């Protein structure tokens, strides 16, 4: 069967699939037509219908899994089009985490005498993070930090070796945020999470600016000024609040500046994407820095795909992470975005 | 002069105003007709122009307070009309607190031979609150607490002893929030605070709904299903998440329901209102809860405006406090409101 893990997420489906290189003549002719078929479709097609995606540049080449040498590729497309994905699949092993994985057991299980074996998400987060760490992204760093986050002129990505990885607080920045703490490869806890996550800035950027995609309110928010829309520190103080360190520019009040009218009528929509984006980023950052302190962990990495094509965020979490903490806690980003747990469901087919 | 104390925050101005009750005949010939002006016109109207309010059940009822008998009355208006305010005033010593103790400093200078002495706005909240739980609301207890908060058919208003009151985590929601740890009188520390606080309720509850005040926020609230916007556990898994002990009827994602186009077409201005006030008292409950946590404290005081004629917001954290705390934290309320940084500003007057 062909090999695949799947994190059906409650926004989005990640699969990993294995596409083996070291096929023999002999395998090539056992093969029956339907399996070549697919990993013809998979490999030949970088579009599948009008909404799956396979990112190239992911590609993990000639990686050795399982005794067997092959590409690992990463593939997404919206739950919400789960129905077609399984009628193409009616007409194997799949291990699937993910809530979906249980929101649609019934539903894989149409697909005859499909073998559904569902695993927790957070599991295989840890499980997948580590395991591509481990094997580098074609012998490049998985992991980065932005170094001099502080200083615009000086701010760069930079390689960051994860070689120890213990201890870790991962934050899991999907539809809604889970915050991890990981102390050993079996080991870890789920320190708690918040409901202001990835949804929320699509859901309310959908909402107030009437935006139709996730990358259409990323380019609304580059272009706006969200202190438009916030209420600052220096508006409430006229300057800084010297006594408890908060500057000026701090955001006392999100959208706090939307309770005039006149205020309101003048906000421009990318004003409003940008306020939605800084509101969302700077809270998951100011949680993961409050779990951080409390769990005596100084790395935090972020993951899930609201991190995907979304610089804005990943410099804001760098900078923001840094100075609150006083320099003590590091932002860290891993180039696999939200594939972890699609990786980590792989991972687990020997078990079955 | 007249005995006032102002605490001027980024949307509501507070003013606690000490009216003598033993005036004796001789000080009544002695008081110059302008004081005997302000103190008809603060006592004989509950309504000043068309913004100002006292709120009268609050009075505290023949106070001592600098060895004078009295009555303590508590007076709202919004900021923004602070310089009609100013004006009344220009055709005494004043303690100021809040961030318009320093951003108008030189509009109360307009005032010939006014002094105005600015106190910090953290300080006067933490004298306030100790203060007005001593000499108690007029022998009732000023701090309460919600019983049974977890069953409805029992869940009620009690009183709640704070004759001994540290530590306590003290979570103050005005515009923004600020989270306290007082360990005594004279030694407390700004744990951390929030930007999604009672102006981000305010200033997206208008921009989503068209709402005109925040009675009118609150009354839309009460009539909406914040479940119609959110995207909770049970959309994203069938059902409850047990590994880690998720119930599906938790919040997964914030308005995270209004990624879909079709969803945003039916939502409800009253649903929109609903999600608004479950994300940011949620949000806050939990910021709370974590910092309780870390400070090892057991105790949590919510107080400012935002929970003023807010019993919903009060009970989603009276039980969201208790649930998520496993029953390991209490959450408590005052009577005051949002009056105790102007009641501390009062209590500084002896300094000058
Ligand atoms: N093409 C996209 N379509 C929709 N959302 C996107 C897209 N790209 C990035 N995002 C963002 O990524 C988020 C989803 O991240 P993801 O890590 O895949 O969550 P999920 O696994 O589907 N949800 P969860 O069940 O909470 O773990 C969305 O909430 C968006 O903010
Ligand atoms: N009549 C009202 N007008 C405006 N806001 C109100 C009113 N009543 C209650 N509120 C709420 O109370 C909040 C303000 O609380 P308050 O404790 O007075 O803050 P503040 O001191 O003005 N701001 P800050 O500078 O951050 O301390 C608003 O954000 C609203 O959510
Ligand atoms: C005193 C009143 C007016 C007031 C209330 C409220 C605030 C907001 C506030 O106190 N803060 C500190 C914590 N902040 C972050 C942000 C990001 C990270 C990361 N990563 N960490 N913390 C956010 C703003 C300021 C002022
Ligand atoms: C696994 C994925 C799908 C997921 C991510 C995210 C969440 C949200 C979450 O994890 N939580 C726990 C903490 N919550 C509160 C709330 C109030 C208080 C108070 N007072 N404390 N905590 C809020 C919801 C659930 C599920
Ligand atoms: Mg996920
Ligand atoms: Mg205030």
């Amino acid at each position: 069967s062909p090999w695949f893990g799947m994190d059906i997420g409650g926004t989005l489906v990640k699969l990993s699939y294995f596409e083996p290189i070291d096929i023999t003549a002999e395998e090539e002719q056992e093969e029956v037509e339907s399996l070549k078929s697919i990993r013809k479709y998979l490999t030949s097609n970088v579009a599948y219908g009008s909404t799956g995606i396979r990112d190239v540049h992911l590609e993990l080449k000639d990686l050795t899994l399982f005794g067997r040498r092959g590409n690992l590729h990463f593939i997404r497309f919206p739950t919400q089009d789960l129905p077609t994905f399984i009628q193409m699949g009616r007409d194997t092993v799949l291990c699937a985490t993910g809530g979906g994985a249980y929101k649609f057991e019934k539903d894989f299980r149409t697909i005859g005498n499909l073998h559904l074996h569902k695993l927790d998400e957070l599991d295989c987060l840890v499980k997948g993070l580590l395991y591509i760490d481990s094997v580098s992204f074609n012998g490049q760093a998985e992991c980065y930090y932005f170094a001099n986050a502080s200083e615009p002129e000086r701010c760069q990505k930079m390689p960051f070796n994860l070689d120890d990885p213990y201890p870790l607080l991962v934050v899991n920045i999907g539809s809604g945020v889970s915050i991890l703490a990981v102390h050993s490869k079996d080991n870890y806890k789920r320190v708690t999470g918040t409901s202001l996550g990835g949804g929320t800035f699509l859901g309310l950027c959908s909402l107030l600016t009437g935006c139709e995609s996730f990358e259409e309110a990323l380019e609304m928010a580059s272009k706006g000024d969200s202190t438009q829309a916030d209420k600052l520190v220096r508006d409430i103080y006229g300057g800084d609040y010297e006594r408890f360190g908060l500057p000026g520019w701090a955001v006392a009040s999100s959208f706090g500046n939307m309770i005039y009218k006149e205020k309101r009528e003048s906000v421009s929509k990318e004003d409003l994407a940008r306020a939605t984006l800084v509101t969302i980023t700077n809270n998951i950052g100011s949680v993961a820095r409050m779990c951080a302190v409390n769990e005596k962990i100084n790395r935090v990495v972020f993951v899930g795909n609201f991190l995907r094509v979304n610089t804005l965020s990943m410099k804001l979490l760098a900078y923001a992470l840094d100075y609150w903490s006083k320099g003590q806690l590091k932002a860290l980003f891993l180039e696999h975005e939200g594939y972890f747990g699609a990786v980590g469901a792989l991972l687990g087919l020997p078990n079955f």
